[PDB]
DNA sequence: CTTATGACAGCCGCG
DNA sequence: GCGGCTGTCATAAG
């Protein structure tokens, strides 16, 4: 078969590769490659190379990497460009693998692993290891297996065996329930010392060498505690052999607290799952741990254990081992599912890059759009250095308050793709300039059309539409892709169908992004801009165009009929269009959903299409591409006293949807946005009844609402403790702590941190309160032994018996009642125009 | 990343 | 004792 890579590496003058053979053999390679780059040259000079400008370029051949690298120095001196790909391991890709990459992923070695640490005073730094590894469990996808490491005797203690026998047994049975799917697969091997155990696994390593390792938190954790580990014990000669080339290097990543140390380990790809999973998941969750991430996904969590982790080894052996398994199991469900390294192994080898920078939209688009260009001896300009410089952004807006009965929502497809594409914007595709009218005057087709001869943006950019754009060319290969394997979505293969569509998807959505990054080689302020400001005339003129249609239809004048834009949509009001028809002459809920979705289709996308096409001639588009689909459909049920949807706010709205897309709902769902329901912040029983507020709201009306109101706030004090206490992340803790005391400008739950360490000083047995962690949060009555207004633990667990029953008896419901629930509540109530409660005067609504 | 809102913390000005 | 305000910190969804 053909041949592909692996990893690649450049060190010094060699450029070292892992790859596939003709027969299906892992093997590894030093080439002395010789990268081209290009410099200008005058007309006399006869070539087959330009740049993307059309300007003449000779191609500079250098006897070595090295060469081009200190040219790149000595053209960047004189003031010249210094044109081609300067990242010479992507040239190197493109030269070697001169075709579309077919790889077989049964060749190539993925790793998972985990590693345990006891650690008794603490969470144990990596980057200073200073505690024994006591258990590796590393999965093999070769050989399907599950190498356990099990360290026996540690400073911490002796221990038996891990038996097999007893792990598959039920938890009834004193079972750690390792699952018969991987019962078969797992390979014991217990170890009598540490070193013993780190000479064995790094032995293993060289034998069954990862090309791309993974697992959770392993560039963080365990990579970086294993390497210092090996290190400090045997030296970095040792440590080193890690990885195949033997080349290690530590980097340093800063971030909002602090910085951070990452191995990289040279001819491996590591693709750490909770960064995959964070990067394509598209699911903001309230956790990204795989005890809640794996619940998320596969309905089942990390194995359970009494007492803490830094006790488990000595306490329950056994399970503390089955655990170590369970977890890379877990990652190895988890992948099974979302298939994320299989996504990554696509973008990789479409984008002929080493795999791991998937993670960088950047570096993935300028090495298709390397390759494209050089398949027409084209020649990429010399990325430049630019001034980080905010530009505007996405259009959002003013919602008026209120409550909104029927709502019906619309949707540009692919925006930011669609523009570069109508537009025709790229760096070689600027043609000029011209007189910016105010944004409103072009909203209005009241400005001066900008040019008869050039695409417009009404930024002041201009375009020529007779040259094809190298990014639109680009953007719009990777649309047409889409369409072709989402044609074989008719036809095993609607697995390699799936991940070439939903990596096309994952490319166009990313361009944008890259497109604004000042380290993208093809960055342009100007266009950037064109393309921000393009969009938020598309959206307004749309509402616009919106606006003096229905006005027109329903007879009314100067109505304001779309209530709320957010940088592609727009949420338009259906209260007239309904009464045009009026209520009573609908059957059921489902016969206005009918009429609406009708009119919709019939009536509105015409005139929304026929208004677009305005735009496109206005600014002179190189071709339409805005497009708006229907969204959603909202609405109390017919016969009801319910309200359908309300707005509070830019960003803060909640709707009762029947029909997405055309996708006719059952029962109908909350879309709620913005929201304290979809706050992570927010109490678990608050969240939900915040929620049964919103249902009964906007499907059962106000004496409903009421109901619920006073039964639940008679019934609060019985919630339990956990649930209705408010969760918060903790952010330098000691950046406040003035001797365990809350300094000048100390936020709320961090002073409630202090307050626990007060009555903490002097535990062991107390579970402290880790710097950059989730914490509960509940607020004290006044005068209470804590001597402060809140306490503040350590989350998802219940709080130490040491404090809980003074905390239970202490704690503030009323100031907690009214701080997450009613509060919030009045929020929503007040813009939807409702009372929570009857009796309520009318006059508070006012700014008297 | 940017667009945007909310919980709080001092600060200010007020017989 | 407090509203109007500028600032830090949290979180959301593209
Ligand atoms: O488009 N391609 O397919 C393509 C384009 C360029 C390519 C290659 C394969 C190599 N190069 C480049 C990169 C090198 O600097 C130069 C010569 O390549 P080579 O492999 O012929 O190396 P030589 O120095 O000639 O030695 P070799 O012939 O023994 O490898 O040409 C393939
Ligand atoms: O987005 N921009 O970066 C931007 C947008 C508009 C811009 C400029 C710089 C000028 N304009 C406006 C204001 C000018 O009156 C008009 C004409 O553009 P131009 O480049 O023709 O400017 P001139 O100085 O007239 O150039 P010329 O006399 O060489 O044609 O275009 C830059």
């Amino acid at each position: 078969m053909k041949e592909f890579y692996l990893t690649v590496e450049q060190i010094g003058d060699s450029i070292f590769e892992r790859y596939i053979d003709s027969n299906g053999r892992e093997r590894t390679r030093e080439v002395e490659y010789k990268p081209s780059l290009f410099a200008h040259c005058p007309e006399s000079q006869a070539t087959k190379y330009f740049d993307i400008y059309g300007k003449p370029c000779t191609r500079k051949l250098f006897a070595n990497m090295r060469d081009a690298s200190q040219w790149i120095k000595r053209m960047e001196d004189i003031g010249l460009e210094a044109l081609g790909m300067d990242d010479f391991k992507l040239a190197y890709l493109s030269d070697t693998y001169n075709y579309e990459i077919k790889y077989d992923h049964t060749k190539i070695r993925v790793a998972n692993f985990d590693i345990e640490v006891t650690s008794p005073d603490g969470f144990p730094e990596p980057s200073q290891a200073k505690h024994p590894i006591d258990a590796i469990t590393h999965y093999d996808s070769i050989d399907d297996r599950f190498y356990v490491f099990d360290l026996l005797n540690s400073p911490y203690g002796n221990v038996e065996e891990w038996s097999i026998e007893i792990a598959a047994k039920l938890q009834e049975q004193g079972g750690d329930e390792v699952p018969s799917e991987i019962i078969d697969k797992i390979i014991y091997m217990p170890f009598d010392n540490e070193k013993e155990l780190l000479m064995e696994y790094l032995n293993f390593w060289q034998q069954k060498t990862p090309v791309i390792l993974t697992g959770w938190n392993v560039e963080s954790f365990a990579i970086p505690y294993v390497y210092n580990r090996i290190k400090n014990i045997f030296g970095e000669s040792t440590a080193k052999r890690l990885s195949p080339h033997r080349k290690t290097r530590v980097k340093v990543i800063e971030n909002m607290y602090g910085s951070r140390e990452i191995i990289t380990l040279f001819g491996i790809s590591v693709l750490d799952y909770i960064d995959l999973y964070k990067k394509f998941s598209f699911t903001n969750q309230p956790s990204y741990s795989l005890d809640y991430i794996s619940e998320f996904e596969l309905n089942v969590g990390k194995l359970k254990y009494d007492g803490p982790i830094s006790k488990l080894r000595e306490s329950n052996h056994q399970r503390y081992i089955s655990y170590n398994i369970i977890a890379v199991y877990r990652v190895l469900q988890i992948d099974a599912k979302r298939q994320f390294i299989n996504l990554s192994l696509d973008m990789g080898y479409y984008a002929k890059i080493q795999i791991q920078s998937v993670f960088s939209p950047i570096k993935t688009w300028d090495a298709i759009i390397f390759n494209s260009l050089k398949e027409q001896n084209k020649v990429i300009p010399q990325g430049r250095s630019h001034p980080v410089q905010p530009y505007p952004g996405a259009f959002v807006k003013e919602p008026i308050p209120n409550r909104y009965k029927y709502v019906m929502s619309f949707d540009l497809t692919s925006l930011y793709p669609s523009i570069i594409r109508q537009v025709n914007i790229s760096p070689e595709t600027i043609a000029g300039t011209f007189k910016v009218a105010p944004l409103h005057d072009y909203i209005n087709a009241v400005a001066e059309r900008p040019s008869d001869v050039y695409s417009c943006s009404p930024n002041g950019m201009m375009y020529y539409k007779d040259r094809d754009g190298v990014v639109p060319t680009e953007i719009t290969k990777v649309f047409n892709q889409r369409k072709e394997h989402k044609g074989y979505m008719l036809a095993r293969t609607e697995v390699a169908g799936m991940t070439a569509q939903i990596n096309r998807k994952l490319l166009i959505n990313s361009l944008y992004g890259a497109l604004g990054n000042v380290w993208f080689r093809y960055y342009d302020l100007r266009n950037a801009t064109a393309i921000t400001t393009f969009g938020q005339m598309a959206l307004q003129w749309i509402e616009r165009k919106v606006n003096e249609y229905l006005n027109e239809v329903c007879g009314t004048e100067g109505e304001a009929f779309v209530l709320y834009g957010d940088t592609d949509s727009i949420y338009v009001s259906a209260d007239k269009i309904i009464d045009k028809v009026g209520e009573s002459k609908f059957r059921d809920t489902n016969h206005w959903v009918d009429f609406l979705d009708k009119f919709a289709r019939e009536r509105m996308e015409p005139a929304i299409d026929r208004g677009f096409r305005e735009m496109c001639e206005y600014m002179n588009n190189k071709q339409h591409l805005m497009f708006m689909d229907r969204e959603a459909i909202a609405g109390p049920p017919l016969g009801s006293k319910g309200i359908g949807g309300f707005w509070t706010g830019k960003k803060r709205y909640a709707l009762n949807v029947w029909d997405m897309e055309g996708t006719r709902y059952a029962e109908p769902k909350l879309k709620i946005m913005g929201l304290e329901t979809q706050k992570s912040s927010t109490p678990k029983a608050v969240q939900k009844a915040l929620k049964e507020c919103i249902r009964r709201m906007l499907q059962e009306g106000e004496e409903s609402l009421q109901e619920y109101f006073k039964e639940f706030e008679k019934e609060f004090r019985q919630l339990n403790y956990i649930s209705i206490a408010s969760v918060s992340s903790a952010n330098n803790i000691a950046k406040y702590d003035v001797g365990g005391f809350p300094g000048p400008k100390c936020p709320f739950h961090i002073r409630g941190i202090l307050t626990y360490n007060r009555a903490i000083k002097g535990n062991i047995d107390a579970p402290q309160v880790v710097e950059g962690e989730k914490v509960y949060v509940l607020p004290l009555r006044e005068g209470n032994p804590f001597g402060d207004k809140c306490i503040a633990w350590p989350s998802g667990t219940e709080i130490t018996d040491l404090i809980k029953d003074d905390v239970l008896h202490w704690m503030d419901y009323t100031v907690l009642l009214e701080k997450t629930f009613i509060k919030p509540l009045e929020g929503f109530t007040s813009a939807a125009k409702l009372d929570y409660e009857k009796k309520a005067s009318l006059f508070d609504m006012f700014d008297f």
